[PDB]
């Protein structure tokens, strides 16, 4: 069995290997990459996402979110307070202000220590989940707006045509902005490209050990667990590496830099934080190996997680027993 320790693998495709997205994902899996839950892909040196980032300041962040923490430094929840709209140029200036800028630090490890010691004491502002793309339309390889759609994959594998669309989303971050512990909707894959700016640190639990993370989460967040059997779908819970190590949870960590892709694999729980002003683009995708994970994915029926239009069909076809309950939570 390849990659039995479930380490995060890093890939360097050539330009020829970069031409066929599906084939390369299947290659990475042949080497055991999925066992980690996360892989890094460094594009060939001939590739670029677009020519420059000089013309992005007029993008609007309609609903910036202030991420307010509650709990203790290693075990906390965050909620999202809506703020007034601002442009990417206004957000960048805010990110670089003395109130929000990255502190002086020695290296990534020192910054990670500072994040876990100090995150809860501040409320950074995140531009999340903005529908759109920064890939040039003439970028032909690994263009996140031109991938095969999940609805087309379900049709090819299972024969059923379904409604829905699959589009990318932008993320504008600053120091301490945080993505809470989660798997993707319907335990899909994700691909994430860091277009510009400062790094993003990731934590991940191997898919084969996901239930260990869920059990610890129910212990650490006992009221949230009573409220919802799939409360990590709310995307609010943070647990530090130190706490994970104290509780014997298997995980890995890696830092993504500008110009790099990360792939998350079905049922790979992940969390992380931004080092400073940055912009990432992400989208969900599927392969034939996802289908069996999609059939088994948990679902939030409490009302909180409130998702996309296109998840309806996935629940309806893959999880018909759960459909009625899950839809009552959506309405
Ligand atoms: O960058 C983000 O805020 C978080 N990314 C992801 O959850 C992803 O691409 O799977
Ligand atoms: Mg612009
Ligand atoms: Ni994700
Ligand atoms: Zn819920």
């Amino acid at each position: 069995a390849q990659n039995p320790n479930c380490n995060i693998m890093i890939f360097h495709p050539t330009k020829e290997e970069f031409n066929d997205f599906d084939k390369y994902i299947a290659y990475m899996e042949s080497q055991g990459a999925h066992r980690a839950g996360l892989a890094k892909i460094i594009p060939p040196k001939e590739w670029k996402a677009r020519e420059t980032y000089d013309n992005i300041s007029e993008i609007l962040i309609a609903t910036p979110l202030q991420q307010v923490a509650s709990g203790r430094a290693g075990v906390f929840t965050q909620y999202h307070k809506k703020k007034k709209a601002m442009t990417v140029g206004e957000y960048r200036h805010l990110a670089n202000s003395k109130k929000y800028q990255t502190p002086p630090h020695q290296n990534f490890e020192d910054l990670e220590r500072k994040y876990w010691k100090n995150r809860i004491y501040n409320s950074p502002i995140y531009g999340a989940d903005i529908s759109g793309s920064l890939f040039d339309e003439n970028t032909k390889q690994w263009n996140l707006g031109h991938l095969g759609t999940i609805q087309d994959l379900l049709e090819k594998e299972c024969g059923v045509v379904i409604e829905g669309v699959n589009t990318p989303y932008l993320y504008f971050g600053m120091w301490k902005t945080t993505f809470a512990w989660h798997t993707e909707d319907m335990d899909l894959y994700s691909i994430n490209y860091l277009h510009l700016g400062e790094p993003k640190t990731w934590y991940v639990v191997p898919p084969e050990h996901g239930q260990r993370l869920e059990r610890l989460a129910r212990e650490l967040f006992p009221g949230s667990s009573r409220g919802c059997g799939a409360f990590l779908r709310h995307k609010v819970a943070l647990i530090s590496p130190t706490v994970l190590k104290e509780n014997g949870i298997p995980f890995n960590r890696i830092t993504q830099e500008a110009g790099e892709f990360m792939v998350t694999f079905p049922y790979g729980y992940h969390a992380g934080f931004n080092h400073g002003f940055n912009c990432a683009e992400a989208i969900n995708f599927a392969t034939p190996r996802w289908i069996d994970y999609g059939k088994m994915a948990s679902q939030c029926s409490c009302g909180e997680a409130r998702v996309t239009f296109s998840m309806d069909a996935f629940v309806r076809i893959l999880q018909p027993e759960r459909y009625d309950l899950w839809k009552r939570g959506q309405d």
